[PDB]
C-alpha cells in the first residue's frame, strides 16, 4: 500500500517535480506514519520546496529514532545550510553551519565511505570560507565516487578560490561523463565568461 | 561604473548563476545606491537565493520610492508568496497571500497591460484555492503574452483542477513554441505519466 506511492514519489523527485513528489510522500506516510525512508524523502522534497522548518523537524526525528540511517543527518545537514543562507545575522549563520559540520561528522561515524557526506562536508567548509578543508573533502568525495555532480562542486570551489583554469578543467571533465548535460554546459559557459 | 556590473548581473541572472549575480548587483548598488533597477535585481536574486526577508524589505522600499515601477510590485508580491509557503500558522499564510493579491491589484493600476502581473495574480489566486479566478488571470496574461512560461502555468492549473487532457494540451502548445525546452519536456512527460 505504501509501495506504489513511495516508489512513484522517488521517480517524480528524480524528475524534478517536487510539488507532485511531496503529496505522494505524504500518502506514503498516511500508510506507514513512522517509516524513516518516506520521512527522509518527504524532508528532501520540503527543502526543495523551500519548506525549511518542517524538514529540519523531520531530520531531527530521523536521527532521534533511527541514528543509524544516514538520511537523517543528510536531511538535517542541508536544512542547517538553508538556514545559513537565510541567516539574518552574519554570526547567526556560522552557528547553523557549525551544526551542519557537527551532524555531518556524526554521520561520518555511521559510514566513512559515503560520497554524499564528504560532498556536503566540502560544501559546508566552503560556506565557512574554509577553502582549504573544502577541497580535501570534495577530493575525498570524488575519490569515493567520481561523478559529474561532484566534479561540478569542485569546479564551484575553484571559482570561489580563484582557480579559474582548474574550475574550467573540472567542468570539461564533468561534461565528458555527461556530454548532453545542459545544466553543466551553462555553468561551463558562464565560467568561460571568466 | 554601475553599468558594467549591473548589466553583467542581469546576464548571469538569466543564465541562472544567482550567487554571482548577487555580488554583481551589490557592486551596482554601491555605485548607485538609489537606482531602483539595481535594487530590484538584488531583491529578485535574493528571492532565488532564499533570502526572503531582505527581498520583502527591498520590495517594500521600491513600491514606496518608485511607485510607477512594476518591478517592485512583482518582487514584493513574490516575497509574500515566499513567506506564505514558509508560514507556520495557517491564517498567517492567508494574510501573506492576501498581501500578495493587494500588491498586484496595486500593480495593475500602474499598467493594466503587463502580462507578468497577470501571471502572478493567477498564481496567487491558485494558491488561495480560487481556480476559477486563476484561470481567468492566466488566460488574461496569455492574451497579453502567449509564452511557454504562461502556458506552463495554465497547464499546472489544469492539473490542479483535474483536467489532464487540457493540461497536456497546454504543454503541447508550449512545446511547439520552444521544442528544445527540456525542462518543458520533463513536465509534459510527468503529466502524461498521470
Amino acid at each position: 500500500a505504501e509501495q506504489n506511492p513511495l516508489r512513484l514519489g522517488v521517480q517524480l523527485y528524480a524528475l524534478g517535480r517536487y510539488d507532485a513528489a511531496l503529496t505522494l510522500f505524504e500518502r506514503a506516510l498516511k500508510e506507514n506514519p513512522q517509516d524513516p525512508e518516506a520521512l527522509y524523502w518527504l524532508a528532501r522534497t520540503q527543502l526543495k520546496l523551500g519548506l525549511v522548518n518542517p524538514a529540519l523537524e523531520n531530520g531531527k526525528t530521523l536521527v532521534a529514532r533511527t541514528p543509524r540511517y544516514l538520511g537523517g543527518y543528510m536531511v538535517l545537514s542541508e536544512a542547517y545550510v538553508a538556514l545559513y543562507r537565510q541567516a539574518e545575522d552574519r554570526e547567526r549563520g556560522k552557528g547553523y553551519l557549525e551544526q551542519a559540520l557537527s551532524v555531518l561528522k556524526d554521520a561520518e561515524r555511521v559510514n566513512p565511505r559515503y560520497a554524499p557526506l564528504h560532498l556536503q562536508r566540502g560544501l559546508v567548509y566552503a560556506l565557512l570560507g574554509e577553502r582549504d578543508k573544502a577541497e580535501a573533502s570534495l577530493k575525498q568525495a570524488l575519490a569515493l565516487e567520481d561523478t559529474p555532480e561532484i566534479r561540478s562542486a569542485l569546479a564551484e570551489l575553484y571559482l570561489s578560490m580563484g582557480r579559474l583554469d582548474e574550475a574550467l578543467a573540472q567542468y570539461a571533465k564533468a561534461l565528458e561523463q555527461a556530454p548532453k548535460d545542459l545544466d553543466l554546459r551553462v555553468r561551463y559557459a558562464s565560467a568561460l565568461l571568466l
